[PDB]
């Protein structure tokens, strides 16, 4: 069949534009940046003692707006006690969520490959209110441990109801005793225009 | 023709280790990192009142320092009032400028692919002062909505003199009411040496 | 015998996937954002009196921490004094290290394409202890500036002794006058398990 050495620099470029485009190129309404977590979210925890070793003074500690940080290097997730617990996010726009993203650490930056403190099963709620009227489940999903680090969850049938505030709840995690990370979650979706 | 497997392999390595020398390949002279924003330059609007809702306790408002720095998430870009403002800039080195490059957020991270906040018209001027002695004209361009985030614009015949010192000044943005917003100014040259 | 198309896809997916796990694919063990710098340092330097003009009220001056840092860009370096110099490292696990990488900036982004600031011959010890024990020489190797900006290095042959302290120890730097400049040091290694 056969690719020319110019079509193949097409496609580089093309690769590196939608690579440079947030990496999946949708817009993040969750993107601190733009706005930003309540604290309706769970307790919080240090994934070390390391610190016992300790409080280095210049150290401080992931609050849950870590999620809403594209910085996803090895250090930058929040974590929460045991496999399950909750972020509450108020969106820079009110939209229509079609979609979530989640992303973990690659298995190849991790102590013997293991990402054992990701999340797996979780859930998003729709909160109609700037407030907490008990939420309406968006969809259900499934961390998967392999497949590719940046995960996109598009919700099944939606209805174009809008939302400015959503909470990511998750469910289970990959099997780590002491807690579960979250690296970053993104929401996306057409704005109520 | 017909391009081998290895061939490829060796287009993409060039192709990432491009993208990653600041994407252009060309020195930036405006880098913060290296040296920085004066302020001679415009007022400095905020671009939303979901603050009205309203001042989180870690947030505070993008100085023009933003245009000097690389990160051009959704959030960081520095906006001002209206179609027209200004920001003085002083380089890291006395240089010979050659070329200026200017970027926006994609289209495709923005609300309705709309970059109206997006600088139109601009003029780039020297000022041969460590000073305000009325500056010289650089040239003058358009930043094309269409086209790519990253644009460089080269200098039709400069002049070989050098400066420490430069203004962005734009001129006319794409179309939005309330303000204009600049993600990352930068300028390249050759050394005086 | 030619590339497909979709080949060509595939090669570009798998590149950016590995460009996108911190580009080497490899875990640190010295980044900061797991654990961290002692300062059993060299002293520091400030690269410029640009600042003679001068202190920056948000300035500040890169500690030796910086080259726990993934910030790579032209400003984020830290120097110490002429071309010798050290920083010792307490890793975020008590690993057997296998392999070490440096990095600096590219040619592309300096001034007239030197990194004469760059690090050259190096040296890596092993304290086993959480103390001052004299060193273990672990290897000698030599940054080289051509070659990548990001290098890695190998141990000949390594024991499987483990520790969770290292010196980075420079020996020459690739001739400038005043001082070196280290943009980042990552440490690899198998897990105490």
């Amino acid at each position: 069949i056969g690719v020319t050495e110019e079509q193949v620099h097409h496609i580089v470029k093309q690769a590196l534009q939608r690579y440079s485009e947030d990496r999946i190129g949708l817009a993040d309404y969750a993107l601190e940046s733009g706005g930003a977590s309540v604290i309706s979210t769970r307790c919080s925890e240090t994934y070390e003692t390391k610190t016992a070793f300790g409080i280095p003074l210049w150290y401080h500690s992931q609050s849950p707006r870590v999620i809403l940080q594209p910085d996803v290097h090895p250090g930058n997730c929040w974590a929460f006690q045991g496999p399950q617990g909750f972020a509450v996010v108020r969106l820079s726009a009110r939209i229509r969520p079609t979609a979530v993203t989640l992303e973990h650490v690659p298995k190849a930056l991790s102590p013997n490959s293991t990402i054992s403190s990701a999340p797996k099963d979780f859930a998003i709620f729709g909160f109609d209110e700037d407030l907490q009227q008990e939420g309406t489940l968006l969809g259900k999903f499934t961390y998967d441990q392999d497949g590719e680090p940046i995960q996109t969850f598009h919700f099944q049938a939606p209805t174009m109801a809008t939302y400015q505030v959503v909470e990511l709840r998750i469910l289970t995690n990959w099997g780590h005793p002491e807690y579960t990370c979250i690296y970053r979650f993104r929401v996306h979706g057409e704005p109520a225009h």
